[PDB]
C-alpha cells in the first residue's frame, strides 16, 4: 500500500493511501475525515482486482494542513469540489465511490455534478435534517467538543464498540483533535446542502443507497422514503454508522459487489 | 367503561371493552392479544367523541372460550373475519381500526375486504418475513416458550421497559399463558398472510402506516420501503413495538387525530 501526501491548487495537503491496481474505487470518509477506519477493507477491496483510493479529509486528520475555507461552513458541494481536485491530481479518470453520513452527501453530488468521471457512488446515512443537540456543540470549548462527541461516536451510533475502540489510541488522537473542527464546520451547513431535494434528478443513477440495519429508525428513516420515491436501490448493511469499522469484510464484500454490478451494466 | 363479552357465530365468546359516544373507532390487539395493553389510551380516545371499543384475540386472555382454528394456523385473512364478526355483533357498521403487528396484517386484510366497513386504517410494524428465531419457539415446551417470549417482550421491543412491567402482574399472568398460544399459531402463518403483495392495491387507500421511532432499522424497513412505493402515508411513533403501552398519550393523539383527518376528508 501507498502511504503519501499530495498536495492540491485549492491549497489543500492531503493524507491518502492506495492499494491494488484495476478499476478505481475511492473510500470518502464520513464527517470525522478519517481513513484509517478503512484500512482493513482497503486490502480485501484491492485484492478483489481494484486500485482503492482514500485520504483523510480536509482539515481532519493527518489532511490537516488546509485552507480554513475547507473546512469550515462546509457542505456537500465543496467537499465534492475538494474530491475531484484529488482525484485529477492522482490521475483517477473514473471512479467507482463510497461515502457515510457527509461523505454520502459528498459522493451524491460527486455523481450528479461530474457524471463523466463517477461510475456509480454507495451513500450510507445522509443527513438531510438539521439536528440542534449537534449543532450546538460547536459553541463549547474543544475539550468539552471532544469529550462529548467520543462519547456519542462510542455509545450511540459506532455499530460496536469493541471494533470502534480497537481502532487504537493513535487513531483515537487523530479524532480527538477532529470532533471540534467538524462540530463547528459541518452539522450546521451540511444536512442543508443535501442533494436529495429533486428526486427525479435521483431517478435512473447508479447510485446504491445503504443505512445501517441496528440504526434507530428515526435516525435515517427520510433516507428510505427518499431512495424508494427516487427507484434508487436502497437495502440495509450491519451495524450502524460506521460498517467499515463494525463489520469490514460485510463493507469490503458489499463494495466489491456493488461495483462488480456496475461494471458488468457499463459493458 | 363497559367491560364484557359478547359470542360469536364462529365460536368464539369474546371479552370486550367499550368506552364512549360517538364515530366507531376499533383497537385491534398485536399477536399477545391482550386488550388491557390499551387501557389509559381508551379513556383518552373516547373522551375526544369518539366511541372505542377493543376486545382480547381469540384464544388469548379472557377471550379463550374459542376453536381451535381461530388460535392454530392463524393469517391475517381469518383474523380479519373475526373482528368483522365481533363488529357485526356489536352493530359496529362502519369503524376507523388500529392494529400492530398481526394486528396490522388485520387492518389492512379488514380495510381491502370490507371497504364499505372501514373508515380508516392505522397499522403498525405489520410482519412481512419469516423469522425462524421466532418460528422455532414453537416445538418448545409451554414454560420455555414462556420464558423466553417474556424476556423478548420486556428487555427487546417492549420500547419502554418501566411502562412494560407497569402493565401489572394480573396482566403479565395473563400474558405468561398467551405466549405459548401465540408461538405455536402465529409466527409460521402470519407472516406468509400479509395482504401486501400488491402494492397497486394499497394505492389511494385510507391507510396511515407507522413503525416505532427506536426499532432498529432492520425490523421493519420492508414496511417503510413498501408504504412509499403505494404512497400510503407512512410516519414514527416514539418508542418500539407497543406504543400504546410505552407512550400511551402520544398514541391516543396520533389515533384521535388521524380518524379525525379521516372524518373531514369524507
Ligand atoms: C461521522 C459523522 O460524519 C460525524 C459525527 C456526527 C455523527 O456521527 C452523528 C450521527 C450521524 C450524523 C451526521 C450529521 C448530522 C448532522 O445533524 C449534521 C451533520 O453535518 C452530520
Ligand atoms: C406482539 C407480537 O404480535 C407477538 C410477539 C412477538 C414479537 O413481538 C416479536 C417482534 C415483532 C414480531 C412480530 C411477528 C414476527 C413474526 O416473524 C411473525 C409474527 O407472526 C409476528
Ligand atoms: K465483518
Ligand atoms: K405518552
Amino acid at each position: 500500500r501507498t502511504r503519501s501526501t499530495i498536495s492540491t491548487p485549492n491549497g489543500i495537503t492531503w493524507y491518502y493511501e492506495q492499494e491494488g491496481t484495476g478499476p478505481d474505487i475511492v473510500l470518502v470518509p464520513d464527517g470525522l475525515g478519517e481513513c484509517q477506519m478503512f484500512d482493513s477493507s482497503v486490502s480485501q477491496i484491492a485484492a478483489q482486482g481494484f486500485r482503492v483510493t482514500t485520504f483523510d479529509m480536509p482539515g481532519m486528520s493527518r489532511s490537516a494542513k488546509a485552507p480554513a475555507e475547507t473546512y469550515t461552513e462546509v457542505t456537500a458541494q465543496k467537499l465534492a469540489s475538494y474530491v475531484i481536485s484529488i482525484l485529477d491530481a492522482l490521475d483517477i479518470k473514473h471512479a467507482t465511490v463510497w461515502g457515510c453520513s457527509s461523505g454520502a452527501s459528498t459522493v451524491v453530488a460527486l455523481l450528479l455534478g461530474y457524471p463523466d468521471r463517477i461510475r456509480n457512488a454507495m451513500c450510507h446515512e445522509l443527513p438531510t435534517k438539521l439536528l440542534d443537540h449537534l449543532s450546538n456543540t460547536a459553541v463549547l470549548e474543544d475539550e468539552e467538543i471532544s469529550n462529548i462527541l467520543a462519547n456519542v461516536m462510542l455509545n450511540d451510533v459506532s455499530g460496536g464498540s469493541e471494533a470502534w475502540q480497537a481502532l487504537g489510541v493513535e487513531v483515537h488522537a487523530r479524532l480527538h483533535k477532529n470532533y471540534p473542527v467538524w462540530a463547528r464546520g459541518y452539522p450546521r451547513t451540511i444536512p442543508p446542502s443535501a442533494p436529495v431535494q429533486d428526486v427525479e434528478a435521483l431517478r435512473g443513477k447508479p447510485l446504491d443507497w445503504t443505512v445501517g440495519a441496528a440504526t434507530p429508525t428515526e435516525s435515517f428513516f427520510d433516507n428510505i422514503v427518499t431512495a424508494t420515491k427516487a427507484g434508487v436501490n436502497i437495502g440495509l448493511l450491519p451495524g450502524m454508522h460506521f460498517p467499515y469499522v463494525s463489520h469490514p469484510d460485510v463493507f469490503a464484500k458489499y463494495v466489491v459487489e456493488t461495483t462488480q454490478k456496475h461494471l458488468w451494466n457499463s459493458s
